[PDB]
């Protein structure tokens, strides 16, 4: 039976007189660092000598190297890329982590790989948000939050749970719900979303766009319908609330609803389900983890090549033409991470 | 090259001293009515004797039967289901449409089928928003808009275009962009999104949930990752702004990016391409239109059954379980259609 913590199940008492070192000031680090400060938690940033160090200083944080941040903290949040956990743990964290100190990862990968490990006298946990940085930050400022999963891997102090959930509460996850889930399950689940679901959603949008273009439809209009209008985006985000079939029922004309229900449950052949299983086997079997380590140890040059190639795909050429000629509703993001 | 109107390309001058009859107070009707009212346009609602009639009165609109609203209007927006257009046009609109009056549809279907036709002495246009009612209304109140396609079908007065684009500005569509597109192409494009893409997107989310649960993953966690968390919804909506591959490049960890690009462009078999082609054929050759008419004739009895059947699929059973347990952040839609500035 699932164990889910909300605001009534956590407090900031565990953080009284304690310092949190946010290690890394990237997509997660910046949001955690911002939300912790605004919740009145004493917070530090530990970062290498790169652009994120300068950004942290620009947004008013105490910033040092990782070793000094860890040395001066009761709670350490390791929010750097997963392939870099091993070296930073062995060289910078493990040697400097105080007795009774808590170390938290935001993803189970490094724990499954044995790159981050329990240490005598210290607490090890996962607090893994189900959302990226900007949304977590905007939700927090509007008195809301996104969900998280947590796992208490090692608890020498016996106070690991209260401290992990106090961190979750300070960053806002308890406003949605923080659910117990093993670090190993979170790893395979998270990598599945990234490797099957997300690529497949975009491939499907792209297939809609490519067929419409081949069949002589206006490319701007084809792009707009398949996601560019924001309509498929809204259906999916409104669907998160009330349900996907329920969005079509509430919001679709009878013409739309009859069309939708003619093909609902019939569009995908069994080969899609079978690829999903192949992707899961690769994640669980160690094949992905090996591929990731290869792709990593060049400062991700093969990823740079892929990101640049993607921007010249027809869909993305058409996106730039539509966005130049159609204004999309956005919200000002300036000072979003400065003190509330 | 495309014809795309924004705010600097339209004005409210063509609506000075003119009345708009909104026919229907549904998803589109309620949104048009509110945005028109708030933009300082005199508006009336024409509606049959159902709950939408009472809703329009409760939200403070002048409501009558369709015939009276049309008879007292310079511009008429036909915002009822597409299969009801034929009988309402013949009985309520055509005999009461003033000389020099404009009739607009928000979808090209009734025009393709010939159920709404040009009338001597009058203007006929399509103004088809690329968005449903709630977002249209929320965007408007934020000083933003949804995109729309327009087509001038008949222009007796010579003022059809100015008036269509005037309505578009009043409702907020020109804050995004209003593009000239033929009613026939809008019909097939709009139906294709509804009949191929939207089902495929939900079928794919469903496949994700099903494979995870059948391999013994926590059902609540599986539901959350495939859409329930809002993350995949946020990726698609943010992607509308900056691009889908760009969202993953800006917001995804290096782990996420390496995984995404390992399978991006390799997930779908050719069968999904061929299905989209099959759906376009059914739409273009009149097979869907025949199907919709058989469906409409039953008072949408089959639609009621499928809607109730869908609530019992494991995905939607897991949805209610997740939503009872996790709080999802949403704005109060309660005041959304109340009078504004
Ligand atoms: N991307 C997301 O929104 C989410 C991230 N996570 C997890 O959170 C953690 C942080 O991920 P992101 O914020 O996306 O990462 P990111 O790509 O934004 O990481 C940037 C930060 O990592 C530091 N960094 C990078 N390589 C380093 C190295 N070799 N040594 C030291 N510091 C280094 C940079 O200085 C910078 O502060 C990861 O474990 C990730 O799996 C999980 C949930 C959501
Ligand atoms: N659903 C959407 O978000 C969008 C709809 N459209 C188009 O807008 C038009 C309106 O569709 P929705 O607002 O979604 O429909 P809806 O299902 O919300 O329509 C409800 C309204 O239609 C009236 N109505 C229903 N049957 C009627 C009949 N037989 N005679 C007279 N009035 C009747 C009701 O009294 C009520 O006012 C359609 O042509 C549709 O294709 C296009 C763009 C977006
Ligand atoms: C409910 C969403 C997915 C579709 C709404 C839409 O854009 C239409 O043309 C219609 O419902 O007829
Ligand atoms: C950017 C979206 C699709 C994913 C963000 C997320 O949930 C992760 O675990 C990650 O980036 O590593
Ligand atoms: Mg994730
Ligand atoms: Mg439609
Ligand atoms: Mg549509
Ligand atoms: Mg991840
Ligand atoms: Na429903």
């Amino acid at each position: 039976n699932d164990l889910i913590y909300q605001d009534e199940h956590a407090s900031l008492q565990p953080l009284e007189g304690r310092t949190v070192a946010v290690i890394g000031y990237g997509i997660q680090g910046r949001a955690f660092a911002a939300n912790l400060r605004d919740s009145g938690v004493a917070v530090r940033v530990g970062n290498i000598d790169d652009r994120y160090f300068e950004l942290a200083r620009a947004e008013g944080h105490r910033v040092t190297n990782i070793a000094e941040a860890v040395a001066h903290a009761d709670i350490v949040l390791l929010l750097i890329p997963d392939e870099a956990h091993g070296a930073v743990f062995d060289v910078d964290i493990a040697p400097n982590l105080r007795d009774g100190a808590l170390l938290c990862v935001a993803h189970g990968h490094s724990l499954v790989q044995g790159d981050v490990r329990p240490l005598p006298g210290r607490d090890l946990a996962m607090l893994a948000p189900r959302m990226y940085g900007d949304p977590i930050r905007r939700y927090y400022l509007a008195g809301q939050g996104a969900p998280a999963y947590f796992d208490i891997v090692a608890d020498h102090t016996g106070r690991a749970r209260d401290r992990v959930l106090a961190i979750a509460r300070a960053v806002g996850f308890t406003r949605a719900g923080v659910m117990a889930l093993g670090y190993r399950q979170e790893t395979f689940l998270d990598l599945f979303q990234e490797q099957f679901l997300a690529p497949a959603l975009v491939d499907l949008v792209e297939t809609g766009f490519q067929v419409l273009v081949e069949r002589g439809f206006n490319p701007k209009a084809a792009l707009l319908e398949v996601y560019g209008s924001g309509e498929m985006g809204k259906m999916m985000l409104d669907g998160a609330d009330i349900g996907l079939d329920e969005v079509v029922a509430l919001q679709g004309s009878p013409t739309c609803q009859v069309g939708y229900h003619r093909w609902r449950g019939r569009t995908l052949p069994t080969a899609v389900r079978e690829l999903a299983a192949r992707v899961l086997d690769q994640i669980e079997g160690g094949d992905f983890s090996a591929y990731l380590k290869e792709q990593a140890s060049n400062d991700y040059a093969s990823l740079d090549d892929a990101r640049r190639a993607a921007l010249k795909r027809p869909l993305n050429v058409a996106h730039a033409q539509v966005r130049a000629a159609f204004r999309f509703p956005t919200e000002a993001a300036g000072g979003l991470y400065q003190a509330a």
